[PDB]
């Protein structure tokens, strides 16, 4: 008859163990009579058995800087075989905790990343990348891309087909993100593409014109950026939305008393770049909406026209500015994403 033999997850002695796993013992030639795993201070840690008596696993979050022992007793036909090991957690140097754009069960365009923002600078955006699992269906290709050293970005080749469901799981607990960077916590959402909405300002027309799945529904004077604060061309991912905001230049980097300084309260604002461009109400340019370009570089809309571009727009929906004087939006702008060359974007940086 054979003594019970019990193997553990970690071996005694050990330092170093990652918590983003839970610790297990399995018995072979008898079962698990009784295991406790304890911090160093004595409070007992969370596990459960498997009915058959084999597998034994905690089953709440080991901590970092933890020293645990564990205690296992085995009992077989042919008689008992007992152990205990200690062993240490990862010791952080620093934590970091990543936020998730969009929201958890939001509806967004056909334009949404899905943005990952952590709160401190990785080193390390390969472990970041491999900690974040994305799941889409149907399934589609996409990659990561990085906008600085705090966020990245994931996205297919072409906008999202309306009906995509995707999920976005970040797994960063008990990871090494770099340098001694361990995430602080997981965090995971889910959100769902709805209608195409895919906004076009033509310079050569000063209209605006709205599409919902291919179909025009509104046509919007327009007055763009004039010739010396010009709007980007390019590709815009709607963001925010604000039944008022006080517009404030430097907020996008430009003194209020400088020459192209501005701060004015505005209704009906949808931002559309980080930069500062929104479609908003512009009751004294109404007259110049359809002729003459006369912003700042945002989309000067009439007071019923961008009430209806806050009700009728969401997140993620797509504008696009077309034949500006201007140049063409960055693509790490933050919500200039779709800017960047497919063949750029899907070969990364994270290194
Ligand atoms: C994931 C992408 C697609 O969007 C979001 O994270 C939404 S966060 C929000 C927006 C916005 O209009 O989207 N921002 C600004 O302007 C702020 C910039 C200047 O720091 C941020 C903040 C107020
Ligand atoms: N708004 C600018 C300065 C504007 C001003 O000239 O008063 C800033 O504080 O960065």
């Amino acid at each position: 008859l054979l003594v019970p033999k019990l193997t553990a997850s970690v071996t005694d002695g050990a330092v170093g163990v990652t918590v983003d796993a839970p610790v297990s013992v399995t018995a072979a030639d008898g079962v698990l009579a009784a295991v406790t795993m304890v911090n160093d201070n004595g409070r007992p840690v969370a596990g459960r058995l498997s009915p058959d008596g084999l597998r034994w696993s905690t089953t709440e979050q080991l901590g970092y800087n933890r020293r645990y022992t564990l205690n296992a007793t085995a009992l077989g036909l042919g008689g008992a075989a007992t152990r205990q090991l200690t062993f240490q957690t990862s010791s952080p140097a620093h934590l970091t905790m990543p936020y998730v754009m969009p929201g958890d069960g939001e509806v967004v365009g056909v334009g949404e990343p899905v943005a990952i923002r952590f709160d401190e600078n990785i080193a390390d955006r390969g472990a970041a990348e491999k900690a974040i699992k994305i799941t889409t269906n149907p399934p589609v290709e996409g990659a990561f891309y990085w906008l600085n050293n705090r966020e990245v970005r994931w996205r297919p080749e072409h906008f999202w087909k309306p009906g995509t469901a995707v999920d976005v799981a970040v797994n960063t607990y008990g990871v090494d993100l770099g340098e001694g960077m361990f995430g602080e916590d997981n965090v995971q959402t889910h959100f769902t593409i709805g209608d195409e909405v895919i906004a076009t300002a033509d310079d050569n027309t000063k209209i605006l014109t709205v599409r919902v799945n291919g179909e025009v529904v509104k046509s919007m004077p327009t007055s763009m950026g004039k010739d010396s604060t010009p709007t980007a061309n390019g590709i815009y991912i709607v963001g925010s939305r604000y039944k008022h905001i006080i517009m404030d230049s430097s907020t996008y980097g430009v003194p209020v008393n400088s020459p192209n300084g501005y701060r004015t309260d505005v209704d009906w604002a949808t931002q559309i770049s980080y930069s500062g461009v929104f479609v908003h109400s512009a009751p004294w340019s109404v007259g110049a909406q359809g002729h003459t370009n006369t912003s700042h570089g945002c989309l000067n809309v009439s007071p019923s026209n961008a009430q209806w571009f806050y009700d009728h727009v969401k997140r993620g929906d797509i504008v696009e500015v077309v034949n500006t004087v201007g140049g063409t939006l960055p693509g790490i702008d933050g919500l200039g994403d779709w800017n960047i060359p497919w063949d750029q974007w899907r070969a990364g940086n994270a290194k």
